[PDB]
């Protein structure tokens, strides 16, 4: 089953669908989905729809919202800071665990590239509710890729216009002032219950090493990463979206199913 | 107001968007957005989505629906043709029609690349209830630019296995049979009402003499382009989409909010 969903808080309403199996009655485990940057609910090659109907059929709710300020929701994209988006992940988990049909010891968290920097902060601001974690080429070095700009064109454009254009989007220096004071390496380690990272080793977004960093760095042994050999950032091609869905839905399943 | 829409034919169901101005009541004109190739409802860097809010503040509501196999709405990619995304169309403008806020007379038509294709067809096929048409870079051309890539690019896959990977969507054999029957020019020819085309210059995808074409061979003096000089394929650009959306919106404001 698929449905529209709505969420208002603060005067900001954000926009999304929610998945549930139609097989199965009573309370399911949820996974909620987290977009990337200028990405939107449905994502690259709507991998993401996919990855809602592929859960569905083990019997995996989920929800797929587009944050303030992208896609459906209400907003400006120059509006937006990551700190923005956090709170609005933080107000879709809070829906999530309203909905009658969700089991509360069942919900798992899916962030692509910087959704995946997001859903990790927020899986440790919520560590002992948070049942599984999966990362797609989690963007975990945002800060770094904003930083370095500084002193190429994009920061000279910041630099005179408070704001730049990165293709049809309006990104505001607000979005610079308030990411340059995060690291997502360490506000994300601490989370104790299972990982999975998934990451192609062609990736030229979010380069494989910084998968090593995460590994090395933010978790321990209950984390554990699958390489999809030649992929590109957005797993863009038939075979590297399969695989990258089916992994994570053998994840889900195991750790959400279990328990 | 925005609020999620569903339609439900011959076992699909399409899933969109529709705006109404909040302040106007009674019927309203109303605006039909078509999609590109591989695109959706919400399209590149959100134009569509700025569009119906730009539409909503002058008193012109709207409907943006994902063709079957695309987006939010139902089905595979390898389920779909050009073919089946005109009945969508021809659905979905049943439903507008059926919305009591629709001012029957005063519906128009935007579409974008292959979109703009649907739009100009089916403009011609209810040419006597489609107030006004507007064309965004229309792929009057996508038999040829299909055919091209098929003998260049797809190869003997498309006959072995009946299917091709075009970046994480499976395209079929039956798309490529479906769209090399159908002219798009002979079949948008007749369309007597306001046209206005946008085309940008260095559009790489759907070259601008392509709307040269259309201008000679399709329309009369009716019609009317707005050059975006130096504009890509989806004008991905802060001033290349403003451009657009502001002659397309007071386009459709004279043309729809009068007669
Ligand atoms: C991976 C991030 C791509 C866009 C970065 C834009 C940088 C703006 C700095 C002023």
């Amino acid at each position: 089953m698929q449905k529209a969903v709505e969420i208002t808080y603060n005067g900001k309403t954000l926009r999304g669908m929610m998945h549930l199996p139609d097989d199965v009655k009573g309370k399911v485990p949820m996974v909620i989905m987290f977009h990337g940057f200028t990405g939107n609910k449905v994502e690259s090659h709507f991998i993401f729809v996919k990855m809602s109907r592929a859960l569905e059929k083990v019997g995996i709710g989920s929800v797929r919202f587009d944050f303030y300020g992208s896609g459906e929701s209400d907003g400006d994209f120059s509006e937006m800071t990551f700190s923005s988006e956090l709170e609005d992940a933080r107000q879709i988990l809070k829906f999530v665990k309203e909905q009658p049909t969700t089991d509360p010891e069942r919900i798992g968290l899916l962030g692509l590239s910087m959704g995946g920097a997001i859903a990790g902060i927020v899986a440790r601001e919520y560590k002992d509710e948070i049942k599984a974690l999966v990362l797609w080429a989690p963007a975990f070095n945002m800060p770094e890729l904003i930083m370095n700009e500084s002193v190429k064109q994009y920061g000279a454009i910041m630099e005179q216009l408070g704001f730049v254009d990165i293709g049809g989007h309006k990104l505001s220096k607000d979005f610079v002032e308030d990411i340059s004071k995060l690291n997502i390496f360490e506000l994300s380690k601490g989370y104790d219950k299972k990982v999975l990272i998934v990451h192609g080793t062609n990736d030229e977004a979010v380069e494989y090493k910084v998968s090593d960093r995460i590994l090395k760095e933010v978790y321990g042994d209950n984390a554990t990463r699958v390489t999809i050999e030649n992929a590109d950032h957005t797993f863009k091609s038939l075979e590297w979206e399969k695989k990258a869905i089916e992994e994570s839905v053998e994840f889900f399943k195991k750790e959400l199913l279990k328990g």
